[PDB]
């Protein structure tokens, strides 16, 4: 189907944003595992899987709309300590949420309601799972101290 | 059956007290879950379910006695921190225990032994489950510190 | 996440509206059961469960958005006869439908698409299940008479 | 064990009252079945079984207390039409409720708390099952007419 | 195979008659369901399925005979009340029965015995299931009144 | 419920469009089967089933909104060769997509968000299943030739 | 039973026609298998089995009617190439269809309705299975070329 | 449905003929069993069951056609020896075959093709099961002698 | 919870009475087993288990009420012959029954209805199981002689 | 463990090469699926999974060696037609094979035999699965023509 | 087979190194268990099992090569506190890694590729399991403190 | 892939060496079976299977490397007595071990690490299974005498 060139170009932006989010969760999960925090490894591995699915859905939609997917991920900036990693992931999800909301409005204005529903589902995922979960971890650290919290993630 | 108007009016008091206790456990459980304390979420969710059952039993008994149930819950005052929430729940159960004991005596004086047995069962629930469990948590905090304790509730 | 104060305040309005709808279905179901209409008991009990779920979803969303949930239900006005109860439930669902539609528009204007999707799901529930079912009952009464209809609900 | 002669004599009164209630439910169930109301047959047959159990519990308790059980049932007055039968059963349960409450007080005054707990259980049965159920039937008749109601009991 | 042009043209008439009968049972079933008569919904839904199968068999036979199927359904006239709907369905089946019998004779005269056996099977369906069932409903209404009958269809 | 007369009238337009799409997939599937292309038969039969479900959902929604469904399908124009059939189906889905998008906007303007969500689901079906699948077939023909492609559909 | 000598003589004609059709499908199936077309082997083997059943039914019917079955098959003319074989089978089924239709009329005129129903079943088999299937194959060849088609029959 | 008065009257003739055939197989089966021929008992019992089914189908068809079934069986003439019984059954089936064939023609002339198909099925039963089986027995007697044959039926 | 010091002190009395009853059933069961009376061993072992449960319930209740349990059992006086043992157990249960009844009244006067319900359950156990069973044994001895009775307990 | 800085830097090169190979197989698989070649989709999806595993193994090894993984994939150049895609994948695997062999020698020279064994396993995967499979496809195209080959990949 | 005397002598060195590593993990596991750290017990017990397997593989290989295995373990130096034990195990694995790498080079120079592959497998075990796991524990201690960490090992 | 002509030529040497080893184990196994030594038959049959697998792996690798496999086995020299056969197999495995080691070095020098890993696996098989097992047999003969040993192989 012939998609609107502005919608396609912006799905491509969301796509390279998701490819990056996938890769950031990729390296953070494996860093957590290397340090011996299996529960953090599991959760970030799950986020990596979810982003891979999001990227897949964008990519296929771009093809259906007869676009050419942009496959270069955005630049990533991983943490080097547990606090920096959590902060880097907090920045990432805030960014994806903001980009998605813009795409949601763009889709409405070009009357691409199906592309829009795809983005709204990804936004729900980003808020109610990624952001929600990350905020939980930050709050736990605040309530019990970093050491107690990291103990609980072994 | 025609219940004694004083018994009915007091079951209504207990009823609006239980509707409130249900709603307080409702908001506390969901607050604990939002902060990432799944074990506290589970336990307060269970207390919410038990209060809903207590309210149901009162409500049906009021109807059998040909009363009109009062469905407005009492005012609730939830905590905003884990310590305040535990204190608010401690105050609540002390109050329900006191109200139940009064109703138990009232039922005896109007020779409504069945209504009385219902209240005695609810009182046993309130003491041996809610109060007992809450006291356990307070004692644990006292023995290991708030941080260690909250860690154990993740 | 920091939700828009107008969205939060209005979810709170919807929340205290759902807590009320839950309690009205609560008392109506138990009244129908007391009179011996098990089929009406079952259906209103189901509506009570669904409203409890709706309230739960609002409450959690308010917390995720860093609001403070308002836990006092709105005032309820239950019927005293089967005809009044059905009329009271008809008024309730019309009201919830109207409040939801307003919230749906409000969410769009503050670009809270996830809160908006939650409300649209609740609206679909309210129309296609509660309103639809209640209209069916009223129509049946109209087609066969109140006595025949109540017989069928035993 | 040596029971108090006043408690024993009154358990005997309750006993001959239960033997009668058993026999009244006995004849009413079989009358309903003869007329083709299987649902009324089933329910009165169940009440007959429950009264037989109540009588059994009284009888054994009288023996444990070294009394001699009085085995003659009280006089019964069954109906001859469905309305009279329901009225006769309504009178019966009102009577058993009143006799039980008196025995409950008598047991307390002679410090026979175990005999008292037996009576309180029978009273709960009499109110929440027999009386409650019978009131339901009367209300149904009032709401839909005798003919519609009897149709529903086939 | 080269079918006789008169047989083909008449199968097309039967075909557009069946497409219509399908659509009339389609709207009547959904109307009955909307009003809360699940038993009528089920039965008309079944008739809709059977007509869809009849149309399918005609359509395929027309293709085997190297005809071009006419896919526009005949005009339909649904009822707006339960009595009108039953009357509309009574008129429909009388019409299909009459058209089928004519086609059965036509097939015999052009020595298309296989097309004829197809029509005889559809006629048996139309008489012994649709017509028979509809007549049963009309008779029931006549014997017990419309209100009692509609009660039984909930 | 009282639906907005403009929404109802337009659901009726979508409805008669779906009844047609159902019938076009109906005749195309059976034509493909007659020629011996079982894989095309299966897929078009599936599309026919999906359109029947779409029509059903519109029809019921029109009834809930207290409209009168229009049951005459739109005119259809089936192909006579495999290339014409694929082209006719390509034109059909383009048309349904365009009509749905218009209805989606209309529903928003009359604040019928539930009717709107129904249409958005049907649009997703039409794009991601029907249009997507049909485009795949056209592309395959282009890449391997019509003869090779039809061989693969036996 | 004493069958009409004209019916018996004509069942014998149909019988020796079926014995032949069996033998032609016999040799064609085995020729297709020898050349490596297993799918054609399977289908012609099935037709051979069906003709054997048809011959069996005729033979037994001739015996029940106290006739003497004629067991010599008609002359057969098998193809030597795939195109000739398909043409020979096309000629065969056209012939059996024509002979059956004549027998169907003959049976009616001698009031042998049971013999007639047997022939009508065989005719349905011959048209809707053998002729239909063979026409499908010819059409496929026409749409994709002989080479592509034979590839698909391996 | 309004059946043709001549068809109805003749189904009634067939009906009282089947009620008789049922009763003749009834007494013959039980006579064979009394004499110790269990295999003859089983087979005639089966024929009795089949005739009961035939009578049932006629009876229901007469009712659907708004006739009044004639329930008096025709006169029967059972045998008193095995040879007479077999002869009586041979006469019976010849008679039913003749009556059915006449009804089959009558149904065709009044365009009652469904009634006609019912009779053709019964005729097939009568020829291919009853007549065929009875002829087999007579032939066996002829080939091995009555004594050997009766031995084989124990 | 802060229990009333008089209730706590008296639960302690009941507690040291139960610890003793446990130990007396402990030694009697093992004495019966040593002499070869397995049935008496089993029954006294069961009573020992029940008393251990009673002591456990008192002990935990004392802790919930923030008392300090008194863990020294009362003095016990076991028998040395089967008759003395039965007499010692008869004296024990009479004593526990008397102490429990006093505690039941004490609990009522201090409005500790939950502690009271615990004691009433223990009293029911003591009367209907221990006392009842022991009286049965004494009666059996009286009816059949000590030798016959002891034979039956092997 | 402290890895040799030259080994770490080169694993990083292999790592960003694998992240790229993963992404190229990612887009090619989804392109093949969009065009309707499910068998090519499956195979490239499998290669994408295998590269993701290879990248994971490199990444973890880099962490164990106390390096910092480089997470930016190398530039990719996907095809736009089936022939270009196959050529792009042929170039990719030739490149990965060459880079791996160099790393294998480098690992040996720095006596990192474990890192070396990891690379040798990846090389075996790249040759015996990816390269081997791709060469097979190219050869098939050469032997049967592009059209026949693409037909076989549907 | 006649192994090279230098390879044999060095496998013997590796062998007495593994016998020691086995014994050190032996005493450390049992020390951890004695102190109540079951998770450390399990892991060191596993390492002891793995070293026993490594020693077994060396020993058998030495025999196949017609050497005489040296069975005296190297001297071990276990810790006396958790920190010293972890340090002693860190020193051990560093030593085994260094000895293995030397043997790997020695095997290559004497063209004993099978002995070399055995050592490379043991080295992979030593790095990716023992060293990796031990480093994880040290890092955890560093991130959460020794007390928190030891708590997690109970 | 384009393999190095020296590697290919040497894999061909190894290949014709394996084809021979297969054939020698082939004839020895069958000779042992003919003489009644089933245990020797089983073991040599297993070696034959393993060599066939080795030859297969070489052959396929030669094809992947775009070589032409040499399929003539090397000359074999089987024994004629059990002692000569064991000696012939001892010579064979010594030869294959020597040829493999040379190929392993050759592969390294041409940087064909995958071909090299294949050879190292075959060498491990040859040493640890074939050579090891054969040496065991020779040693057994030496320890118990040829007669005792052959007895054990029946
Ligand atoms: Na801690
Ligand atoms: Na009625
Ligand atoms: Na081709
Ligand atoms: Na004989």
């Amino acid at each position: 189907m012939q998609g609107h060139p502005e919608v396609i170009d912006y799905l491509n932006t969301l796509l390279t944003g998701e490819l990056a989010a996938r890769d950031q969760y990729f390296i953070h999960s494996r860093m957590y595992e290397d340090w011996g925090f299996s529960k953090l490894y599991e959760r970030l591995n799950h986020e990596m899987e979810e982003e891979t699915q999001h990227a897949d859905a964008l990519l296929r939609r771009i093809l259906l709309l007869e676009g050419t997917p942009r496959m270069r991920p955005d630049d990533i900036h991983p943490g080097t300590t547990v606090p920096e990693m959590l902060e880097a992931d907090l920045k990432l999800e805030r960014h994806v949420r903001a980009a998605l909301a813009k795409g949601i409005a763009l889709c409405e204005q070009h009357k691409d309601f199906v592309s829009r529903d795809i983005l709204k589902a990804q936004l729900a995922d980003t808020e109610e799972d990624h952001a929600y979960w990350l905020e939980q971890q930050l709050g736990l650290i605040a309530r019990m101290g970093l050491e107690n919290y990291l103990q609980s993630q072994i």
